[PDB]
RNA sequence: GGAUGGCAAGAUCCUGGUAUGCUGGGGAGCCUGAAAAGGCUACCUAGCAAGACCCCUUCGUGGGGUCGCAUUCUUCACCCCCAGGGGGUUC
DNA sequence: CGCCAGGTATATACCAGGATCTTGCCATCC
DNA sequence: ATACCTGGCG
């Protein structure tokens, strides 16, 4: 189903967009534009105003409930310890706010002598010390808190500069002691400081050591005289922490063998696979030579670099203290088969550095590993293997041999090696055994080992496997889709190009190799990365200005380039990039920089005229092609339902009495939604839907009314909890949250055919949520949501209205991003700023951005950047009167844009909502995928 | 313009933690009130997405573990990849 | 009320140190 | 930035 023609792809990376084209040539002339879009993706950014990645505040949000669940399981734990104990934390209720701190510092000021008042009192302080612990290394032990300088340096001047501050000087003194001490004199004082960023004085400055919150626990010991057995178990409870850890999903695996993980660097095995590795590219002298080394002096060099305690050995130490050459020109190395043979005499050769980093650990520190040391000693290599990967994968998670305690806390202060290998610890284990066995290169041990070619590079990654970066991958999926959608209509492209703008250093090379093992799969003949304003270049050089290939108003009172401007420009780079070969662009980027730096025209060269000769014809195929409106901006769609379920803040309910007055706000507020619907009946027996409006009253103050429920039946004084605000909310964990913003909004219309009333549903995932519409299966644009929902409590009353009367029907539904083009009439309904706007911006194609109210939507417009006009906005109000009369419109137009009335957008015969092919052609067809429909004549659903 | 050894800085997440914050439950100090009932500034305590699942059972009517804000066309339908993950769908 | 148009609240900020990546620099050998 | 508030003007 694929016809088959020349063509060329262009790729034009940006930070939020991407410009792609397809172009069909001739011989080396482009013919027709066959496709090119520019996509508008968000760069990965999920709170837009901390610029925090979607991915990341996804992991932290993780992160967060896992250390809520085991900061719940070090505390029951805690408690268990303290009861066997005899003590009793700090109970939840009836409490004085200041005991913890008063047991706290008597306890360390004072011996306690009652028994049952000591073991109370210590409970309390326990309790509260393990609540409130400070902070400290993550990768560090308890033993290791135990080893550090306490108190701190930073408490230490915290509190001389208390003592000075307060003129008064505390034995010893805990945090504790000063806590309590400073909550006594001057009440109402904040202990740890905070920024909400105004007026205020606090108690301390910096965060408090674990190894402070440890001292006090001594210094409590001591004053109250606690046997070593149960001091030492009580601390390993407060201050229990998990040991961070690397998960066994994150490390690459052996491209050799993909069944293994890339071995730690600290690796026995690696160690001794680079020293044979380094040797057998060895070659010697011999004429007019050369020739391999012998069995005998490759075993003396691997021996003597493996047995050395620093990096002292050079190759000229090897050419001539070991092979006893007679100068150190006889010696080389040859790094690749079939390739050039060079090698420093200078530079030192490799040697195993964990060996000697234990080596010096047990001669400085023998006294502390007296087995441990002797069992380094008589241990054969392979025994010695495991037990430094056993030490390295524990290190990083992630036993082995007749391991005893005391040499073991000393062995994890060793500093081995960081770091991972390319290859496996088998892989490298096996690649020694066969060069050392064959004396052959490593190109050739891995022949032996596995069936490889004669050279192969590691294989590169496919295009449907993901960077982790989340700015390169939307970059990725849009590609990637345009790729095969243009694969699929047409033929295979014949070159591909790609421009870019170290942070899109990675994406070069990550978008370069997929596109190359894309190439050598299908077929390409050149596929090419630049950087970074090869087009800008090309255009200029070749008179294409973005401002009149579309012919947008001037901007600025200067006559300055507005390339940014239009969003249509990524395209257009795309387009002219498909034109470029390695060197044109070569001869172009040096003539950039060499008159951007330092009569006078240029450039000229051979392939710069058959270049322009070639490409001539782009100047009218843009023109024709523009003027048609072919080229689009496009916005990828968000469906998925999932995110933030509500907004985090929890909100205090209000109450109301069944038997007083309601008006509408108060009865949309209703909590309980049983509760909700016995208010609804008695509001209209046989209505389904909540038909009241607001800010008027609905029912009477019923001195008799009850409300009957199947729990139970409520009497006129009786409560029922309202929600605090008359916004849409949901009932979380006790309290009230707002509902978090919609995922869509479903089109509705009634009346006429000729003129129709049109009104929007406002769903969002509270709604799908507590209709539990997130199980399998589920359409979450065409399921009932039940009328409590808070999107039914706030739609638009003419709409509940109507859609109980029957007349309504969802006709379609809208989600942020797609688009709305206004066809060849545009808006009509314009009206006020909007219209000043539009004399300037004739704009017809609008991209949804959010639902603000129950009546309106809010479009922006597709063709023009966001960014720009920020930039202007910025600039008037620094530099005034340098603008255009549209330079101030654009300026004050676009921080919120049209606002637009519903009513008067989906009046517009016929108005397409449009959805894209990847290739930026309007789906039509009612398929499967989203499609393209027109809200003024579409069959309703079902 | 190649080869090799080394250094530094940056980027993206991942793991474990620290203070705050919010709601619920408390009460040291305090200001308005003849009250009565509510605000202040601190501190103590539980919880922090709604939820979906496993496991071990000594069967405790109780306990241990995972997933839950990423992968931008949900769900439904076709085409693909090396029996679980990852992709594509031309207007 | 229909339709605009201004104004404003949202959870937030540290830590050390792995895994995965990129640039830029230094030096010594062809 | 998004979804709330108030409020003008007819």
């Amino acid at each position: 189903g694929t016809v088959p023609v020349t063509w060329r792809l262009g790729v034009d990376v940006g930070e939020r967009s991407i410009g792609l084209a397809a172009v069909s040539y001739e011989e080396d002339k482009p013919k027709e534009i066959l496709a090119a879009v520019s996509w508008i993706h968000d760069g990965g950014v999920g709170d837009e105003r901390s610029g925090a990645s979607r991915l990341a505040l996804r992991g932290m949000a993780r992160r967060a409930r896992r250390l809520r669940r085991f900061r719940r399981a070090r505390l029951r734990d805690l408690d268990m310890l303290l009861s066997e104990l005899g003590w009793t934390p700090l109970p939840d209720k009836n409490v004085s706010p200041v005991d913890a701190w008063l047991a706290r510092k008597r306890l360390a000021e004072e011996y306690v002598v009652d028994e049952t008042e000591r073991r109370r009192l210590l409970g309390y302080a326990v309790s509260h010390m393990a609540r409130h612990r400070g902070w400290r290394n993550p990768w560090t032990t308890i033993k290791d808190l135990k080893n550090l300088p306490q108190p701190s340096d930073s408490w230490e001047r915290t509190r001389e500069s208390l003592e000075a501050r307060y003129s008064v000087s505390l034995e010893p003194g805990t945090v504790g002691q000063w806590a309590g001490y400073l909550l006594q004199r001057a009440p109402g004082i904040r202990l740890n400081p905070t920024q909400q960023s105004l007026s205020n004085a606090t108690a301390f400055e910096t965060r408090l050591r674990q190894e402070d919150v440890l001292w006090e626990l001594r210094c409590i010991a001591d004053v109250q005289g606690l046997p070593e057995d149960v001091v030492s178990n009580v601390i390993d409870a407060v201050f229990c922490q998990k040991r961070p850890s690397v998960p066994a999903e994150r490390i690459g695996r052996d491209p050799l063998d993909p069944s293994q993980l890339r071995a730690s660097r600290a690796c026995l095995e690696f160690q001794e696979y680079r020293i044979v590795a380094a040797v057998a590219n060895l070659r010697i002298r011999d004429g007019s030579g050369s020739r391999p080394l012998s069995l005998e002096e490759r075993n003396a060099v691997i021996e003597a670099l493996l047995a050395q305690t620093e990096r002292s050995l050079t190759w000229s130490d090897i050419a001539l203290e070991i092979l006893k050459l007679p100068n150190e020109s006889d010696l080389t190395s040859v790094p690749e088969e079939d390739g050039p043979s060079s090698l420093a005499y200078s530079q030192f050769a490799p040697f195993d550095e964990t060996s000697a980093r234990i080596a010096e650990f047990i001669a400085k520190n023998r006294r502390k590993i007296p087995t441990f040391a002797q069992w380094w000693q008589e241990q054969d290599r392979t025994s010695r293997s495991d037990l430094v990967a056993a030490l390295a994968d524990n290190s990083i998670a992630g036993l082995l041999v007749h391991l005893p305690d005391a040499e073991l806390e000393a062995l994890e202060g060793l500093a081995l090696p960081s770091g991972r290998v390319a290859y496996s610890r088998l892989t490298l284990s096996g690649l020694t055994r066969v060069m050392r066995d064959d004396g052959v290169d490593v190109h050739n041990a891995r022949k032996t080992c596995f069936g490889v070619d004669d050279n192969w590079r590691p294989p590169l990654p496919a295009l449907h496997e993901a960077t982790g970066h989340p700015v390169v991958d939307r970059n990725l999926a849009i590609l990637r889709k345009f790729l095969s959608s243009a694969t699929m209509r047409w033929g295979p492209p014949q070159s591909i190009v790609v421009e870019l703008g170290s942070a899109g250093g990675y994406a070069a090379v990550a978008l370069r190799d997929r596109l190359l093992s894309y190439g050598e799969k299908n077929g390409v003949a050149q596929v090419a990365v630049f950087r970074g304003g090869v087009t800008a270049e090309a255009r200029r050089w070749l008179d294409i200005s973005i401002e009149r290939l579309f012919s947008r108003v001037a901007i600025f009172a200067q006559s300055t380039s507005t390339k940014r401007l239009d969003r249509r420009h990524h395209a257009v780079d795309a387009v002219v990039l498909t034109t470029l070969t390695p060197g044109v662009a070569k001869t172009l980027a040096d003539a950039r920089s060499r008159r951007v730096s330092a009569s006078t025209e240029e450039p000229q060269s051979p392939a710069y005229r058959q270049w322009k000769e070639s490409c001539s014809g782009l100047g009218d195929l843009l023109i024709s092609t523009a003027a048609r409106d072919s080229i689009a901006v496009a916005a990828p769609l968000r469906l998925r339902p999932t995110g933030a379920l509500h907004e985090e803040t929890l909100r205090a309910f209000s109450e109301h009495t069944v038997g007083a007055a309601w008006k509408g706000a108060e009865l949309r507020r209703i909590v309980e939604p049983e509760v909700y619907a016995a208010f609804l009946a008695l509001t209209d027996p046989g209505g389904r839907f909540l038909k009241v409006s607001p800010s008027e009253d609905v029912l009477p103050a019923d001195e008799n009314r009850h409300i009957v429920l199947s729990d139970r039946v409520l009497g006129p004084r009786d409560r029922v909890k309202l929600f605090p605000d008359d916004r849409g909310s949901i009932r979380v964990r006790g309290g009230a949250a707002y509902i978090a913003s919609f995922h869509h909004a479903r089109v509705f219309r009634w009346g006429s055919s000729h003129s129709p009333s049109f009104a929007l549903l406002r769903v969002s995932l509270a709604d799908l949520a507590v209709a539990g519409l997130l199980r399998d299966g589920v359409d979450v644009f065409t399921a009932e949501l039940p009328p409590w929902t808070p999107a039914w409590r706030y739609a638009s009353i003419a709409l509940v209205k109507a859609v109980e009367s029957g007349d309504a029907k969802q006709v379609g539904w809208l989600v942020p991003g797609d688009e709305l083009d206004f066809g060849p009439e545009g808006v009509t309904t314009a009206a006020g700023d909007l219209s000043m706007f539009l004399k300037y911006f004739p704009e017809r194609h609008w991209v949804v951005t959010g639902f603000e109210d129950d009546k309106r939507i809010n479009l922006k417009p597709a063709f023009l950047s966001a960014e720009q006009a920020e930039v202007l906005r910025t600039e008037r109000s620094d530099r005034p009167d340098t603008l255009t009369e549209a330079g101030e419109i654009l300026a004050q137009f676009f921080p919120r844009c049209w606002r637009a009335t519903v009513a008067k957008v989906l009046c517009h015969p016929g108005l397409t909502v449009i959805r894209r092919t990847a290739l930026g052609q309007p789906r039509w067809r009612r398929g499967h995928l989203p499609y393209s429909w027109r809200p003024w004549s579409a069959d309703p659903w079902s």
